[PDB]
């Protein structure tokens, strides 16, 4: 069992450029179980393939784009309106104005169960499950995490808390002064 | 696979202390059971062994419950409190009569996710539960999955989704902001 | 194991002089009050008066609510005893207790010196406070309310005033971490057995 | 049963082989080397990120003094940022990679031979007087800061000044230790029992 809050300031950056916040392990982008990132696409072009995995995307900032899904349209994609489609899939992304900074979550399907969910903390919100994996994004600055009632830190602008290993129900409260935009994104193994 | 249980439906049974009453929504020596409860007076409650529960206080004043000796923070509407079956329970109203939601599941044949939504036009979530349970508390709440409309819920009906497999898109959308609570279950394996 | 005993459980026995009465919070077994390896508990002392021996073992004490209390040891006069200031003595004593100003309450730990070892001490959790330890025995007393305490980095419980946290049979290096909002006065006893 | 002092002006000082620190041990119990001793209390200067050698068979308590922080790798596991004070413990036997979070840094470090010493390892903030009572047969009480006036039994036994240590050992029976101090000053005190 592990916790930590990863910081945004410490996310490396791979060649469109990736940050890539956290991966369960393994090497390349041919190597992991799941990975969560934070793209910037500054122009209209296809998606390299991640075959074999699932993918869900969402744009965080900018105007949006329609994603070309081995050749059907998407509808407009906006802020924090997640899609998802298959890596193994051909995809072209048409910018709708202007460059975009999205986050991603790709993982292999047939190994991990996974959840994903835009959620707007005001006050504050809570929720109780079993998950193993807990990845907690912030897009906004100013989300205090507490787990079976213990703080256990705030986030800043794109940190995100990363538990692994997490066995039983699991009772999380998010916090916040100001209305702050978080992703949840639960994983269990196999 | 996907139906939408209404409320009208759901049976009745009085707690043998007088102490209460509830009403089944569904189940699955149950694997899992969701209910709703009407309590009236403070008193104890009975032990389902094994089984792990989360309650939550649906309308009323709310109450306070003391668990092998621990006194929970004042409970009030949709704030979900967890606890083993096994524990010693005392439930002490903090302001007359009340109405709650409750899950009770098996903790080694199903991994569980519970959370209060309020609904403000519309929310969406992707998820890969076999198992859907999604309760409203107030009226107005039309369901879509994959994109397709599935149906609405009055207040207290509650959609049961099961044997789902792959990735899911919900979306719920309402008129008016109401509250619902998702439930989702999978069989670990 | 571990478990929390709750102050609004403690039986009372009031003392058979009327001076007092005694709450035990908790023993290693054993029966009667010759019978036992260590015992913790809290005392009124309603009245002055002498205190009953416990011959053979060695007592801390100390003050938890009132204006205090000064013991009389042999025939010496301890200093005033106020909240929280712990005093040893042994069983084996003659003492004599006279109230300052009016009635107390106190906390009491009594044990056998060549069966345990023991550990005690006052500690006011101010937001936070941590230790490693090896002590098989820890009782973690609780004076005023709202103390979470972890153990292993894992949440095992909050303690209201007066209650106590009894855990037993701990093996190796243990991490300790108590939590608090308001400041709050715990008194940690730890004990290891002989062998 | 003997009671002493260590000054800080007296620690010896060891540079480590690989150049990314050094220790200066305050006390151990016995033996010569970083092996043959029962415990062995030190201070460390981390200059640089890197390994910590292995201390086989032996359980070790790290805090950090002055600094940032640290994260330590113990067998593959990081720990959470690790700030001053904040007491942290891993095995000798565990394969362990320090990284600095923000410069160096300076720790305060407890070994013990697990087989042979019971152990208790608290930081405690003294401000005006603070005691307990209790049966170690040795305590070691080093204080972070200046000010820290120590008596054992209702008798003064000394006062340190800043990194300074008091060692006793061979204690028999409870003990009741008073540390006063006026202004705030942190010592951590750590007990062993044989």
């Amino acid at each position: 069992s592990e916790l930590r809050i990863l910081r945004a300031v410490d996310y490396p950056r791979m060649p469109g450029s990736t940050e890539e916040i956290a991966r369960d392990g393994g090497d390349g982008l041919d190597g992991f179980g799941w990975r969560l990132s934070i793209a910037d696409v500054g122009e209209s072009g296809g998606f390299s393939g991640f075959a074999g995995y699932q993918r869900i995307i969402s744009v965080l900032e900018g105007g949006g784009m329609r994603l070309r899904v081995d050749g059907a349209e998407s509808a407009p994609l906006r802020a924090r309106q997640a899609f998802a489609f298959s890596g193994d899939s051909e995809v072209h992304c048409t910018l709708l104005d202007g460059a975009i900074r999205d986050f991603n979550l790709i993982y292999a399907p047939r190994r991990h169960r996974a959840r994903l969910q835009w959620l707007r903390v005001e006050g504050e919100l809570d929720w109780h499950g079993t998950a193993s994996t807990l990845l907690l994004f912030a897009q906004q600055d100013g989300v205090a995490i507490s787990l079976q009632g213990q703080p256990r830190g705030q986030l800043a602008a794109h940190d995100c808390l990363c538990a692994e290993g997490l066995q039983g129900l699991q009772h999380w409260r998010l916090t916040a002064h100001e209305p702050a935009w978080v992703c949840a994104v639960e994983l269990d193994s196999l």
